[PDB]
RNA sequence: UGUACAU
């Protein structure tokens, strides 16, 4: 059911296509793949006069378009380039759908970019909407980057009805595919008294988030941004468990970035850990040296450790080299003693 | 030689 024109201009027939030649067509180009690049691109070149006859017609039809698959990008357009006179008026056009367009696949995309250009009235307006599904919209596919915007770009003060809804959903969350985005934006942009909550569980669980494949991502982002204290009762509950965790696929991570930032101290005791204490009839060292995940470890220490302990560490390992050259992962923990002697 | 985000 496409006009002439449409039609006309998707089969190169106006090569000079002014702005206000499709006037009266405004949607019908927006809701097109070559007219929605089209319309977003005559834009940026526009007078206001132009701009303002688009958005005549995108206002009047703005929440068809904001769905769509094409038309959400000519609206996210006008957050970034309208005028605040376009960009409020959209705001409001939202004002009502905010969790229906956050759960919708083309419409988070619209609510992301009006978080990100609108005065924080109106974003605080905005996510006041939220409240009540905050776990409905961290669990979906769109959702969650809806809540994901909200956390980086609204004032830590309005989000406090989600650092209440994590209570006692901070394990879970963690341990979600899409939770753990959401819990490491919070850790990043929230105020101390929200985080505290939220780490409080954290530590309380670091021994099974340390072995999940989503967990283990949310404990190194405490591991490389977080507060001095935090770190250490993560290597508190790592110091000790060294060889098993590092044998592990997703936990051996959480080991490197123990081994990398802790501190000075912490980081020697670590390293020594391995040197000293055994495996049952054979060395920690040894088995570490060979194993599929462990041998990473390895390396890592010897990078973050003085020389010497480095030297002490080189001397450990010299004498298992030759059932080392035996093992397919002991290859690059062998590149590396090498390099040394 | 080893793990996670959508038009």
């Amino acid at each position: 059911g496409r006009s002439r024109l449409l039609e006309d201009f998707r089969n190169n027939r106006y090569p000079n296509l002014q702005l206000r030649e499709i006037a009266g067509h405004i949607m019908e180009f927006s809701q097109d793949q070559h007219g929605s690049r089209f319309i977003q691109l005559k834009l940026e070149r526009a007078t206001p006069a132009e701009r303002q006859l688009v958005f005549n017609e995108i206002l009047q039809a703005a929440y068809q378009l904001m769905v769509d698959v094409f038309g959400n990008y000519v609206i996210q357009k006008f957050f970034e380039f309208g005028s605040l006179e376009q960009k409020l008026a959209l705001a409001e056009r939202i004002r009502g759908h905010v969790l229906s367009l956050a759960l919708q696949m083309y419409g988070c995309r619209v609510i992301q970019k009006a978080l990100e250009f609108i005065p924080s009235d109106q974003q605080n307006e905005m996510v006041r909407e939220l409240d009540g599904h905050v776990l409905k919209c961290v669990k979906d596919q769109n959702g969650n980057h809806v809540v994901q915007k909200c956390i980086e770009c609204v004032q830590p003060q309005s989000l406090q009805f989600i650092i209440d809804a994590f209570k006692g959903q901070v394990f879970a969350l963690s341990t979600h595919p899409y939770g753990c985005r959401v819990i490491q934006r919070i850790l990043e942009h929230c105020l101390p008294d929200q985080t505290l909550p939220i780490l409080e569980e954290l530590h309380q669980h670091t021994e099974q988030l340390v072995q999940d494949q989503y967990g283990n991502y949310v404990i190194q982002h405490v591991l490389e941004h977080g507060r001095p204290e935090d770190k250490s009762k993560i290597v508190a509950e790592i110091r000790g468990n060294v060889l098993v965790l590092s044998q592990h696929k997703f936990a051996s991570n959480v080991v490197e970035k123990c081994v990398t930032h802790a501190s000075r101290t912490e980081r020697a005791v670590l390293i020594d850990e391995v040197c000293t204490m055994n495996d049952g009839p054979h060395s920690a060292l040894y088995t570490m040296m060979k194993d599929q995940y462990a041998n990473y470890v390895v390396q890592k220490m010897i990078d973050v450790a003085e020389p010497g302990q480095r030297k002490i560490v080189m001397h450990k390992i010299r004498p298992h080299i030759a059932t080392l050259r035996k093992y397919t992962y002991g290859k690059h923990i062998l590149a590396k003693l090498e390099k040394y002697y």
